[PDB]
């Protein structure tokens, strides 16, 4: 899976457009990288930035992460409204960022544009078990090892740091050239990211318009109507969860969002 530079800037420039036009801000999927947005960003005639998940990111909750990302983007664009989007895990974060923006200017309606790429605030035994499960899933991507084997290696360890260290060692054994500090940060942050997303529930009903770009190859609105009482527009995009932001699906996405990004 993708890795991020733990010391990388939170707010990354994704294309070379330099103007005063309101930028599009794109929130990372769970891997925390913004490289998945390269194609989309290259198509746009507005400055496009990504929020990547680095050592800077507060992972205690989706609320904290979203608050931090809002604070970052408001440095590039001091005045709203904001064009914010999120992909997969990032959809939950992007939704929370807009939820916080709504609360800050309440009862004045927001005119923030929110695009959810195949994700939603809903579509994202004990703590030692939770760490183990999360770290096991993380290892299973990078390695070919059977679930039970990774489980018996991680489950009895002392705590999160020991699980992370053993996970990095397991991954390195299979892929010697991978960077140990990037893997250590990715593994530890993966647990915190899952824990935050699983505890997340929006604090209030979202009144703003939401656009969901759902992958054609798999509720129809990813439960958006349950947390949104504004206009929810759902578009079915060619491709799967990982390919809708490329090729034909990205062409469709560009045509659908063009008028909003004017």
């Amino acid at each position: 899976s993708l890795l991020v530079n733990p010391e990388g800037p939170t707010l990354m420039r994704l294309n070379s457009v330099q103007s005063s036009e309101r930028p599009l801000f794109l929130v990372h999927p769970i891997e925390g990288s913004t490289t998945v947005f390269h194609s989309l960003a290259s198509r746009l005639s507005i400055p496009t930035y990504g929020l990547q998940c680095t050592r800077a990111a507060p992972l205690d909750s989706i609320h904290s992460l979203a608050a931090y990302y809002i604070d970052c983007i408001r440095q590039v664009q001091p005045e709203g409204p904001y064009r914010v989007a999120g992909y997969s895990y990032g959809a939950c974060v992007a939704f929370e960022m807009c939820s916080q923006l709504q609360a800050q200017q309440s009862p004045a309606p927001t005119h923030n544009s929110l695009f959810l790429f195949d994700g939603s605030p809903t579509y994202v035994g004990c703590e030692a078990e939770a760490e183990t499960e999360a770290i096991c899933f993380f290892v299973q991507q990078f390695t070919d090892m059977e679930h039970n084997r990774v489980l018996e290696a991680l489950l009895p360890l002392k705590g999160l740091e020991e699980r992370v260290a053993a996970a990095v060692d397991l991954i390195i054994k299979s892929h010697q050239g991978l960077d140990r500090q990037e893997l250590s940060f990715a593994a530890r942050s993966f647990y915190y990211k899952l824990r935050a997303a699983e505890q997340y529930t929006p604090k209030a009903k979202y009144h703003g318009n939401v656009m969901l770009l759902r992958a054609k190859t798999g509720g129809a609105d990813y439960n958006l109507s349950q947390v949104c009482d504004g206009k929810v527009s759902v578009h079915v995009i060619e491709g799967d969860h990982r390919t809708l932001l490329e090729g034909s699906g990205l062409e469709s996405i560009i045509s659908i969002i063009h008028s909003s990004l004017a």
